[PDB]
């Protein structure tokens, strides 16, 4: 007979102040069990390093990340399944989406901790009335824009989802998942594109870099940045009085269209080639259906919680920066777990690349046209 021993490794790609909350609860955890180490260990490139190491065991226990993974890495063979342990109780603790983004074509191969999304994160010495429509937006961002001076009119790192919503505005799509069809090539979703290198990016610091934009938003030059919760003790570590909302809607002849980020749940996986599965179960178990731990990651960061449970506690029900997330998340389409959607990420990175050679003279509309077709050879 015997105990649980040893260690849980876990792999990530967060950043040291978002890491700093997971490893507090961490270090709880090994508290409640001394016989149990829990270690994180950071990658910079984390689905090329799982991809890899996982195979030949290299790999870890468990990693994080967004669930839109489970679909390819479960194809490829690189998770295990935990069949064994999901039970109906433990599924009816969590909101059904939840329950359906940690399982693929049958199987559970995590559990979930957090629903999210991007939002305008904005800097309450510099904005007292957050922006309600897109006009309100932008001129909150001419009236900041002074590149002279290193000011900026908002903050917004770029790639494929983070500009998703302004791409979605108008009807449009990266990915169809009724018809599982590409969108890049659809007027509406050509717009979209449009609008945000128009009326957007002229406003903005021109690097589409994740640190440097946040930084310029960090540093008080910007009053308002687009980004998740995982950025949220970036903005408490450098002393930002701040609130969140959602993208407003862009107004055209009174009618409104509202921007629609991609948005996910937030996975701890358990990866093929595991070495201490009832370990990182416990571990796992406790990290997603603990009051604390959900409330912890809710109130430090603006994770909002899928334990449903927690969603009837007043320090959660009297958040502000877990409300407006969610505000932000009812506008947000949960990204797809189809493999498919690999090659779609690809091509709108792949356009964007295009476009920032040249954003104020590219031909959008080409460029689309040239990555949805290149989608559409790549897609599996
Ligand atoms: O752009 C294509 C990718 O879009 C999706 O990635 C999202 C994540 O889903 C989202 O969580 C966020 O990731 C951050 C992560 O949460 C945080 O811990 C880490 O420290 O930083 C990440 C951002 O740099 O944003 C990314 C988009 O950058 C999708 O999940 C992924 O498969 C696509 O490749």
């Amino acid at each position: 007979m015997k105990i649980e021993e040893g260690k849980v490794v876990i792999w990530h790609a967060m950043q040291p102040n978002e890491l700093e909350v997971f490893q507090s609860l961490a270090e709880e955890y090994m508290a409640l069990c001394p016989e149990v180490e829990i270690v994180f260990e950071q990658k910079p490139n984390l689905e090329d390093a799982l991809k890899a190491a996982i195979p030949t065991g290299q790999g870890p226990d468990l990693f994080i990340w967004a669930h839109d993974w489970i679909g390819k890495f479960a194809e490829a063979g690189l998770l295990e399944p935990i069949d064994e342990y999901v039970t109906e109780d433990l599924l009816n603790e969590f909101a059904p989406m939840a329950q359906d983004a940690m399982q693929y074509k049958g199987h559970y191969y995590a559990l979930p901790f957090a629903a999210e999304t991007v939002a305008i994160i904005y800097n309450k010495e510099m904005v007292s009335e957050p922006p309600k429509t897109f006009d309100e937006m932008k001129a909150i961002m001419e009236k900041y824009y002074d590149p002279a001076n290193e000011k900026y009119g908002i903050a917004w790192p770029i790639n494929a989802y983070f500009i998703s919503a302004i791409a979605q505005a108008f009807g449009g799509y990266y990915f169809d998942d009724k018809t599982e069809q590409p969108g890049l090539d659809k007027p509406e979703t050509i717009e979209g594109f449009k609008f945000f290198f128009t009326e957007i990016w002229p406003y903005m610091a021109p690097t589409g870099d994740y640190n440097t934009q946040q930084s310029i938003f960090l540093e008080g030059r910007a009053p308002m940045m687009v980004n998740g919760p995982w950025s949220i003790n970036d903005v408490k570590k450098a002393g930002i009085n701040f609130g969140v909302v959602p993208l407003p809607p862009i107004i055209k002849d009174g009618k409104e269209y509202w921007p629609r980020p991609y948005g996910g749940v937030k996975l701890i996986y358990f990866a093929a080639g595991i070495k201490n599965k009832d370990a990182a179960w416990k571990f796992a178990k406790w990290l997603t259906t603990s009051e604390e731990s959900i409330k912890t990651l809710a109130l430090e960061l603006g994770y909002i919680p899928v334990l449903t449970k927690v969603l009837d506690d007043p320090e959660i029900k009297n958040d502000p920066v877990i409300y407006g997330f969610g505000q932000a998340v009812q506008h947000a389409y949960l990204m797809p777990k189809s493999p498919k959607m690999s090659a779609v990420w690809g091509g709108v990175d792949g356009a964007i690349n295009e476009i920032l050679q040249d954003p104020q003279n590219a031909d959008i509309e080409g460029i689309l046209k040239k990555y949805q077709q290149e989608i559409l050879n790549n897609m599996q």
